[PDB]
């Protein structure tokens, strides 16, 4: 099959549909997935697609844990719209918080979510990626991230034996970066950074010191371990002006690919934090560039 770092140079830069399927229901904060969505990000030169979900509420809450079928047919259609038109599509849990907030009494119920996407979409292409968990750092200590990262594989692993895993590589802040060293042996897996700080504006000259920093520390990390890296959701902050925006995603994009990371932009759709305007169906053409 192919091999993480293939997968990385194929996804280069693309989108999130962010505020849509990890919203508590679809609709009720950016307006739901539709197929010309699809059709805009490839005129616009997307190469990915992350779809975050938040399964939570389509999902019961005792024993078995059975996913609404409804939701896994909702989920299935919006992923078929994005690997049909040739976009690396990223699915994973997002906002499902509940097991951070209780680890040991809800890894049953996680396991068997991720039980029952492994068995859905275990004939998809090679493009669609399982995504663990968003933010795997939090309220919830390293020997239980560890812990989780290992035996959600390992189930991934039972119905797609070959299917390439994203996995939390470690995270940075502006004052430090954090990567993991204990790494499950498995050669289909890609390893994701995002922006955390544990003690919780942007686009200065010394905020950009601050990534290249990090994205060279990752880079090395990536060396080392032999893991290809994926920023998942970059340019979450809020910007002091337009140019200052302009300029970050001009920044982010060039660091990232010269060091050969793959990139979903964060786009949550709200005209805030979008590039593309789902209601009139145009992109902030100026950012794309900056892209691009």
């Amino acid at each position: 099959a192919v091999d993480p770092f293939e997968m990385v140079r194929k996804m280069g830069m693309g989108t999130n549909l962010g505020n849509t399927l990890e919203a508590p229901y679809e609709g009720s904060w950016s307006k739901s997935a539709m197929e010309y969505y699809f059709d805009d990000f490839k005129a616009a030169g997307y190469k990915n697609v992350r779809i975050p979900v938040r399964w939570d509420n389509h999902t019961m809450r005792t024993y078995p844990y059975t996913i609404d079928k409804a939701f896994l047919d909702r989920v299935e259609q919006v992923v078929d719209w994005s690997l049909s038109r040739g976009f690396v599509t990223i699915i994973n849990s997002h906002h499902d918080d509940w097991i951070k907030e209780d680890y040991n009494g809800n890894i049953e119920r996680f396991e068997k979510i991720w039980e029952q996407i492994a068995e859905r979409f275990k004939n998809k292409s090679e493009n669609l990626l399982f995504e663990i968990m968003n933010e795997p750092f939090g309220n919830i200590t390293d020997e239980q991230i560890d812990d989780m990262n290992s035996r959600i594989l390992k189930i991934i692993r039972k119905t797609n034996p070959t299917r390439i895993v994203i996995i939390g590589g470690g995270y940075w802040n502006s004052y430090n970066t954090l990567v993991n060293i204990k790494i499950p042996d498995d050669p289909y897996l890609i390893g994701t950074f995002h922006y955390y700080d544990p003690y919780e504006t942007w686009g200065t000259q010394e905020d950009m010191d601050t990534v290249v920093r990090v994205f060279d520390f990752v880079k090395s990390w990536s060396d080392r371990n032999n893991i290809p890296v994926y920023f998942g959701e970059f340019a979450v902050m809020a910007y002091a002006d337009r140019t200052s925006r302009v300029k970050w995603y001009d920044f982010i994009s060039d660091a990232a690919l010269e060091r050969g990371f793959a990139c979903s932009v964060w786009d949550n759709g709200v005209f805030d934090m979008a590039i593309y305007n789902r209601d009139t169906r145009t992109f902030d053409t100026e950012i794309l560039n900056a892209l691009f």
